[PDB]
């Protein structure tokens, strides 16, 4: 439920493109600037901006909106959201405690702490 469910929704792994090749890494190893590749059906692991591809993304777990949202080059995407329809390449813009999800968690933890 709620916040506890959100923490459980965070990605644990990512696939980054480094030195011209895909590498699967624990999500903690993703850096701002990394190019991440996300396949249809996979969780977007960090916040970022689409650099390649076009796909409907399911953001219901954060925004509560049941209808997925079209993401194309230049659009922002959020960690923990689910990529639905097409492969996306995304440049990471916020990772770790800086993601939207992490900021929500922090807001609640701080207020209730």
């Amino acid at each position: 439920e709620a916040i506890k469910k959100l923490v459980g929704l965070q990605a644990k792994t990512a696939v980054v493109i480094r030195d011209g090749k895909e590498i699967a890494v624990p999500v903690e190893e993703v850096a701002v600037g990394d190019i991440v590749i996300v396949r249809p059906g996979e969780k977007i692991p960090v916040d970022g901006v689409v650099v390649e591809g076009e796909s409907y993304v399911d953001e219901s777990m954060i925004s509560g909106e049941p209808v997925p949202v079209l993401k194309s080059k230049g659009d922002e995407v959020f960690g923990a959201t689910i990529n639905n329809t097409g492969v996306l390449k995304i440049r990471a813009t916020r990772v770790g405690g800086e993601t939207l999800l992490a900021q929500i968690v922090k807001l609640v933890e701080d207020a209730m702490g």
